[PDB]
């Protein structure tokens, strides 16, 4: 990608434990932007504005958590672009993020939980549903309302949850247990648990009202399909018809049948009989990302490769013939995880740019203290050789990411006035009798002031104010700029308070005018120079 | 381009901007290394969080945010000897210090008499003994580089915006951008003179050294510069500074030879500049090669202007010479730009990056919030050539390029670092030693919680206090091989802290929450570390 050219895809990164998620431009792997969900973000005020601590609810006080696995909606199994799902694996929190204006929209405390692993979407007939794996010693499977951002309902099971994924069909969802020779792959029917639901079959534990039914051993709901061994990813091939659970403890992979699931619910065959292959690849398969040519990349993370095999191939070996489905291993740099392709949870998977997350990266880089990067290795597999050509440093141990087409995003180049983000800042203005558009105005509240000002590049509507020391301010500042990439700041000088308000936008911001005399407040972000006023604070 | 297996010949120490932090590139790659948590509250080290960070901030620990401005590195002796890192933070008045040995940010002071910090450049020559900043009252600052603490503040007419220092220890020099303005410089000799004469004031109740440096003083002399001036920036021969004209289609060129006479009377103040340029629209900030040539940006055109530094002094005394060697577009607007080397003697004129303030249409679009764009030209040969594109978030203001052989960090922590010191302090009254034990101490509501870490067991299984404490868990990573960086997370409660081989970190938190509360390794270090925290009502 030379300078003038443009990345072909978004990449869409976990943060790590930097708590926000990353756009990144595919293939040239530079970072494009960051969304803050669950950190402080002091370049957009995410954290500190009255916007966000609503948006983050009753977490509106936790100032960190761990960004896991972020999954956009598709209709259809396609991407769609609407929104990007992630999960706090520390707080027990699921943000949806809307791509239009690419912030978080949404966030939600799970219930009856004290971890989330896992989260995936229903790709088909479209995201209705966002999946994800909870523990309380015991696990609840979750189907959140991806629409709603409510949980749905939750699936209790034996075992102990780790990662899951869904079907080309609508009719199932799968998880890995972590613990219980052999372990297990959960499968879930769909159809059986909302039939359950209106019939009644379903207990809420105290203090919520979130139905939570029956998927143990021997239920109608659940078939557990036995594995090797402490089985760790679960990912479904892009033509619907497999999914491979990953051995881990174990050298192997198992590949399961997807339309054999409807006997196995049936009781017309064993759990045993939805395995078509179980090829041994290395030591430490992870996980497993797929072309479109019936081939699959597994992580290999003791062995510090990635394994590509025929999955038909395997399917023939099972059955006793002499084929070599392993294709190549390719070294990598060092300890991977995960790994993804260009559009590869999809039935768009193109097979062009398979990445791997790499854990360790040692000497692949300049040397930068004791706290190192993790390498994300960008890898083209567009012809018979797999071939490695770029290492990525990333920050902070990002577990997951997703790579979409630029066809199926595109962003808004401005805020709109009605939008629900700012909603009800807009409701609290209406209230004080004040019109947001066209109003610089101070209002007294006992000991509140709430300060309504409008910004125009080069400068702001009002140049001074006067409260007391003591007085709780509020600040509302509403960029009226009507031009892209005319992003405003507000930053009260000396009281660590600073927001971008981008075009259209309305922002706030509540503070205590704790020091006495002249305070300033500023244009921070590039709107000039004379973006400056007062805040007189009085003894 | 570095291919895999081959590594950057250069460091760059990115401003942060509103993110508040510093950022570490690899050059010419341009991938950002390592964030080195400042100013911000970092979620993945818990930096702002943790009882070492709040002890770091301290006056300031209350602050959430702040705008990373100016990163600049130590010299021995117009050289990068790879010591220390200085920042400032613009919108709270402070300035930190980065420890590169660690890459972590040691020292952080509050700026007295001060309401807001511009710029800031460290001391060259003979060595970083000095760090100066510009605030507003406006006030010159002098900070004791090595102490961190504010040595004295010069009192100048005008409003400071950005300074430099000589290659010999005797001057440094700052823009007005309010009052043709000036550029104002400081002679360092007359300053400590009066500062052992006892000709100083003091305000408030701080006891920092104020002298005077308004018109008229021996301390100062003003120079006269068109117009709102802005960058001003040192030649890496220390023969001249160029002060970029913004407002003026120019820049001026003072000679630093000749500010001994100008201090002394035999010349007056204007006699001090030696060329003129006019370059084009929007001037703003200047670097330079190691052969005689200049790139200045130029915002209202979006270029930079390469020039050269003696033919423009020809052209200035009439002769008929071309000066100007090479205009480029950027995209769009370019702030600053900075040399591989640039600012010291070794300056070698490989790499030039600028950094631009509208993306407009160079990267895929991702929402109302747009990156800026730092691009990297490559000026080895005759002309200037883009060569890479980099977006970057929330407004880098300024980078430094350091050569490789010039930093050497740690791999490991170790047990003395001062960074831990206290904490140290307070196991040792309690009578704990972090490298073996695994303690709970009681103490009112109270409790330290003392456990080591070796992957992948916390040597602390689980633990017991009651509803409400207040509960500080102090963690050693006892591992000793590099990169088995260690998390401490308390699950529910938002806290998290990264723990490096032979690091110790401690949180304190409350327990609001009754029950089992499950606690830890985040970080990949697994996967038994996990233990229970049992809050009992």
């Amino acid at each position: 990608v030379h300078p003038g050219e443009l990345d072909e895809y978004y990449g869409f990164w976990s943060g790590g434990h930097s708590g926000e998620v990353r756009i990144l431009g595919i293939p040239s792997m530079r970072e494009l932007m960051r969304i803050p969900v669950f950190n402080i973000d002091s370049a957009t005020g995410w954290g500190i504005t009255n916007e966000s601590k609503r948006i983050k609810g009753d977490s509106a006080h936790l100032m960190t958590g761990d960004s896991h696995h972020p999954h956009m909606s598709m209709t259809d199994g396609s991407y769609n672009g609407k929104y990007v799902f992630i999960n706090d694996k520390a707080n027990s929190r699921v943000a949806r993020i809307r791509c239009d204006v690419m912030k978080t929209d949404k966030m939600i405390t799970i219930p009856n939980v004290q971890a989330i692993h896992g989260l995936r979407v229903q790709k088909v007939p479209y995201t209705k549903y966002v999946i994800c794996n909870g523990e309380f010693y015991r696990s609840l499977f979750n189907v959140i309302d991806a629409e709603k951002m409510e949980v749905a309902f939750q699936v209790m099971v034996d075992g102990n949850l780790d990662n899951t994924d869904a079907d080309y069909d609508g009719k199932y969802f799968f998880s890995t247990c972590y613990n219980s020779e052999r372990d297990h792959v959960v499968v879930f029917s769909l159809e059986r648990c909302l039939a359950a639901l209106k019939a009644g079959k379903f207990t809420n534990y105290n203090g919520n009202k979130v139905p939570v039914l029956d998927g143990r051993k021997g239920s109608d709901l659940t078939r557990y399909i036995p594995v090797p061994k402490s089985p760790h990813g679960i990912n479904t091939a892009p033509d619907g018809k497999y999914f491979v659970a990953n051995g881990k403890l174990s050298p192997t992979v198992s590949v399961v049948e997807i339309a054999r699931l409807d006997d196995v619910f049936s009781g017309k065959i064993q759990p045993r009989d939805a395995i078509v292959a179980e090829p041994e690849l290395g030591l430490g398969p992870l996980h497993t990302a797929f072309d479109n040519k019936g081939n699959a990349f597994t992580t290999l993370f003791l062995d510090s490769q990635i394994a590509k095999w025929n999955i038909q191939d395997a399917i023939k070996a099972y059955n006793g013939e002499k084929v070599n489905y392993l294709r190549q291993k390719l070294d990598v740099h060092y300890q991977p995880g995960h790994n993804h392709t260009s559009q590869g949870e999809t039935r768009d998977t193109d097979g062009k740019w398979l990445v791997v997350l790499c854990k360790f990266s040692k000497d692949r880089f300049l040397p930068v203290g004791p706290l190192r990067p993790e390498n994300d290795q960008l890898i083209d597999i567009s012809g018979d050789e797999m071939k490695l050509v770029h290492d990525g440093p990333t920050f902070a141990e990002p577990h997951d990411c997703m790579i979409v087409h630029r066809s199926k995003v595109k962003p808004q180049k401005l805020w709109t006035r009605d939008d629900p983000m700012f909603a009800d800042t807009v409701a609290m203005a209406k209230q004080d009798g004040v019109t947001l558009e066209m109003d610089n105005k101070v209002i007294r509240d006992g000991n509140k002031v709430r300060v309504y000002m409008t910004s125009i590049a080069p400068n702001f509507g009002m140049n001074e104010f006067k409260v007391k020391l003591g007085d709780e301010v509020t600040v509302v500042v509403t960029n009226l700029d009507q031009v892209e990439d005319v992003t405003h700041g507000f930053c009260m000088t000396n009281h660590g308070v600073q927001m971008e308000v981008a075009p259209q936008a309305t922002a706030s911001v509540t503070f205590i005018a704790n020091k006495p005399g002249v305070q300033w407040y500023y244009c921070n972000w590039f709107c000039h120079m004379e973006m400056r006023g007062r805040m007189l604070v009085e003894a």
